[PDB]
């Protein structure tokens, strides 16, 4: 019988498939639920189709898990909502990619950037039929590093999550794991109709969030912001006052401060 | 000889010039500088030109202050950024309402609760040429209580302001004071333009986050935020769930929840 499912993508859901096969059920207790964008081939994240190709693990629908009476089913970056009332199991689990309560909702790896944050985390939650509004099992907190990227911050996610789902996983299993009631105080949602991917800088603002408007949205696999319509790989804040306001062109970078005069590189594309 | 100047207004100015005077220099050793908006009428703060009258103190310019060489300047919700190389002093001092570095600029009753804080402060810093960028010689952080309005925070900014000048202001006089050059990190601004008094609220957000949208703007002397065309004096947010993304319009409130279902009650104006 299927014991567990995992649902999703990435190197968190086939990472997390491969402690499972090494430390808990045999490929015939475990299928995939795949994303609509998984198309066998590994790239700059493992495939979770061709991970399931090279373990004979088998494919299953949402509709065939909703009757798999007691399935674990883990969302680990799943692309669908899903009722809970639909589900024989109510052993249903996600990681989501912030510090719930905050950054409920999407683009975790660019919200908390773009909100001046200097901490985010991994949660793992039991689903419920809100989004990302389900108890707490556990959390790790750590640091957004200064000139971490969107896409440095996603990988620390990948990283910390699969952590986590390692450290949890016996207790889910053995149904000897707590959860708590999210606090009401210091929860917030984006939805994807709240990110701009194109925003216009405004640069009557801090170094720090002249920084954080360029950086949130570096992720070359996604987009990369432009300033005077050049792309940039990656934005440096330092702790140098070069003057309030100031704004040069050079030909690899430019060179920024904003209202408290601390100098941004950000490096072109070019 | 002037040795001591308040520019600004409201009961932070009025009672630190009070306390100068009863504490450390005689009515004929200190000025002041009115903001543009007093006209000598106490209203639900008192005037600072009021307080001058009945006590002799003497209404200086800018531009004499500028003049007064060994002035202790003190800016307390002065309505005017100055250029410190045009003055003889370099003992030009700023209370500012936000927990520098985060919030400098304009609206900071609004903008922390806008951006889901849990916190504020006041900060006592060296003017330098910058919005609120020079050095921190002390600083107060407190709690945002989950029902205060911007109102509610502008009098605890005003009391907490108050007493950090108290508490300075012989340090100050004796120049025995440290400062210490703000983060670049966490570093945050806030222009007029960046705030919509007439904010029209996003729905597609947590409780926490409606409710935000919405006492952020309760300051009545001023304006009361809209819902539906309707004036709301009063928001409370309790961790009750009522389902998610509710809307009730009775005949006196609105019972509403977002996208984490924790009940709001908006107040409908008299
Ligand atoms: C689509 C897209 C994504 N990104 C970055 C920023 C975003 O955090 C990250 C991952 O994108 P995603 O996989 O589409 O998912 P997202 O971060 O929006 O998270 C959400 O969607 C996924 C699929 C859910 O499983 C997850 N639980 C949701 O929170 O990649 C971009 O920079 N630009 C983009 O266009
Ligand atoms: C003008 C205005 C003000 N307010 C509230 C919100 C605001 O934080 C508070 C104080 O208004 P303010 O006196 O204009 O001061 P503000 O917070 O914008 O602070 C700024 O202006 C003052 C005058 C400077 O001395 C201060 N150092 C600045 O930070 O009153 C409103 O709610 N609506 C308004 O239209
Ligand atoms: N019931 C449930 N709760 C969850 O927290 C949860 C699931 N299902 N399924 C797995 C995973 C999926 N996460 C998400 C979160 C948001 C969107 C999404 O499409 N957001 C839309 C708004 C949709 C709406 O308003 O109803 C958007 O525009 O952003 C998709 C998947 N997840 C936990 O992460
Ligand atoms: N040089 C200086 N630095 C300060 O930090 C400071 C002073 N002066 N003077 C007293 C007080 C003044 N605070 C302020 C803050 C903002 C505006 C203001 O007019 N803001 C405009 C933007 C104008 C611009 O971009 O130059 C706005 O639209 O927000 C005025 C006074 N103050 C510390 O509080
Ligand atoms: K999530
Ligand atoms: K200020």
């Amino acid at each position: 019988m299927i014991k567990l499912c995992i649902a999703g993508k990435n190197n968190i859901a086939v990472n997390s498939l491969e402690y499972i096969l090494k430390n808990h059920f045999k490929p015939d207790q475990v299928a995939v639920i795949p994303n609509k964008n998984d198309f066998g081939v590994d790239s700059w994240q493992k495939s979770l189709l061709h991970y399931a190709f090279n373990n004979h693990i088998k494919v299953i629908t949402l509709e065939e898990a909703y009757e798999l009476k007691q399935i674990i089913f883990f969302s680990l970056e799943f692309d669908r909502i899903v009722k809970v009332e639909k589900f024989k199991s109510d052993k249903l689990f996600n990681m989501h990619f912030s510090a719930l309560p905050k950054y409920k909702g999407v683009f975790t790896s660019i919200t908390p950037i773009l909100n001046n944050e200097v901490e985010s985390g991994v949660t793992l939650h039991c689903i419920d039929n809100g989004i990302d509004t389900g108890n707490i099992i556990d959390q790790y907190i750590f640091p957004i590093n200064i000139n971490d990227t969107a896409r440095d911050l996603y990988f620390n996610y990948l990283s910390y999550g699969e952590y986590l789902f390692k450290k949890n996983i016996q207790r889910i299993i053995n149904n000897t794991y707590e959860n708590f009631k999210q606090n009401n105080i210091s929860s917030s949602y984006f939805s994807r109709q709240d990110i701009n991917i194109n925003h216009k800088i405004n640069f009557k603002k801090t170094s720090f969030e002249i920084h954080n408007q360029i950086r949130a949205f570096i992720f070359k696999e996604y987009q990369l912001p432009s300033i005077n319509k050049t792309k940039i790989i990656k934005s440096t804040l330092t702790n140098e006052f070069i003057g309030y306001n100031m704004f040069e062109e050079f030909e690899e970078y430019f060179m920024i401060s904003g209202i408290d005069g601390f100098k941004i590189i950000a490096q072109k594309y070019n």
